[PDB]
């Protein structure tokens, strides 16, 4: 099961207990989250990027994500356009990456969210430690989607991103300053997992299997992660530009991937 | 770790005990002196041994050795020949008492009508190998157990959690409880999860150089047989080796990531 995979022992209590209650509740959410991706891929608005306190540089966990969703959107028919931070646009250009241009929620079919900061219920945006942060937001596309309903996509890993609003009573009881962390900003469909980047390709992973097609296949987890730390992303934890990202290093990410291409196939056959 | 390691019942367990594994762990690790470590779960109508369970057995018999306490196995004769290229001490007339630790991976347990009974309802009929965890219980011994479906011996300790979510639950959840017990997709994880914790409880990968395909080919080849397919293919739970060496790759990076 994708869903579970994504959503591994980090060591981190609050995503997990956050995913426990999540999934006893909506259980498929995952597949929930596919169906809609699956039906919505005309013209798909991809956003991340997380500012980190006290730089507000972006980190490496939301980019690789994203960049793994755009690839499936292409692949399977669609376009795609990438909504971030210049730091984040620079990262993922030797990717060629269409970037979203004076972007209005109408023009997509879809809006999906990578690890984005999403308002917390004071309307400022904060930190998993509760520093608040500085910088031009990127929900304020999220609440006019959901406005003009628009179909929505969140992935994050924390409870303070974009979409995580779905759920807030759970971050709030489960995670460290939820109160004031949490982000009010709903989704249409939520995605948690353990780490951002994992539960964008869960969603890869299980629209592969719906498909009959491993959309995964090629992805080097490696060479993404060092490309964007390269190019200046740092990493969420360690706030600096080591190879990986939360705080874990790339052996765990490339050993999550390769298992969910491992799934993948045996699903397919 | 005790995540990467039906899924609804795993899923209320996580909930309800959230440090099982960590739990099972310290049992582990405190009572090493003399393991007795029980496989074997017969797959009717043939009632032959299958691949899930003494690959497990086998990872946790490695692990206690590795940690100086010395292990013994307790199962049927098709599960000995298979695990004889190992080298593996096998457990002649065991009494409870004997043992400082009692561990089963993947043993059928009575059900509360004192049968034998798969996940699908139909009667195993053949010896059992459970009543050491009774006695073991009675007598105080230290109990751990693993299982990836309800019946098996230590799923007792969670009989409410499985006669709601089961099929056929109510007949074939078992009865035998156990001290601390490991839930798991396939129980072959759930052991591989217990050597993992151990290893980052004492800072050494007691999984390096686990090999995964290398062990169930050879148990395949033995005679024992897929559960899922009741047939001799080279896999475990219906599910591919790739699968099953993904999961085991995944468990050692994660020990690896936690003690350097
Ligand atoms: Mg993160
Ligand atoms: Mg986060
Ligand atoms: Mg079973
Ligand atoms: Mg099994």
């Amino acid at each position: 099961m994708i869903a579970h995979l994504i959503n591994t022992d980090i060591g981190n209590r609050g995503v997990l207990k956050v995913y426990l209650d999540y999934r006893r509740k909506n259980f498929n959410f995952l597949h929930n989250s596919t169906k809609m991706f699956l039906d919505n891929l005309e013209r798909v608005l991809i956003v991340t990027g997380f500012p980190i306190p006290p730089m507000m540089v972006a980190e490496t966990d939301g980019p690789p994500g994203a960049l793994a969703i755009y690839r499936a959107v292409e692949m399977l028919g669609g376009k795609a356009e990438i909504l971030t931070y210049s730091e984040v646009e620079k990262a993922l250009e030797p990717f060629g990456v269409s970037l979203a241009r004076t972007p209005e929620p109408e023009d997509y079919s879809l809006i999906i969210s990578v690890e984005t900061p999403g308002r917390a219920a004071d309307g400022r945006y904060y930190s998993m430690s509760a520093l608040e942060i500085k910088r031009d937001p990127l929900d304020g596309i999220f609440l006019k989607a959901r406005a003009l309903g628009i179909p929505t996509i969140g992935v994050g890993d924390g409870g303070n991103e974009i979409g995580m609003g779905k759920i807030r009573e759970l971050v709030v009881g489960h995670v460290p300053h939820g109160e004031k962390i949490a982000s009010v900003v709903e989704t249409d469909e939520l995605i948690v997992s353990a780490v951002s980047n994992w539960g964008a390709y869960g969603l890869v992973a299980q629209a592969s299997i719906e498909v009959g097609r491993n959309l995964l296949e090629g992805w080097d987890e490696r060479r993404v992660i060092e490309a964007i730390s390269s190019a200046g992303l740092i990493d969420g934890v360690s706030k600096t530009l080591a190879p990986s990202v939360d705080g874990i290093r790339l052996m765990v990410h490339e050993g999550i991937v390769e298992l969910l291409k491992a799934v993948v196939d045996e699903a397919i056959l």
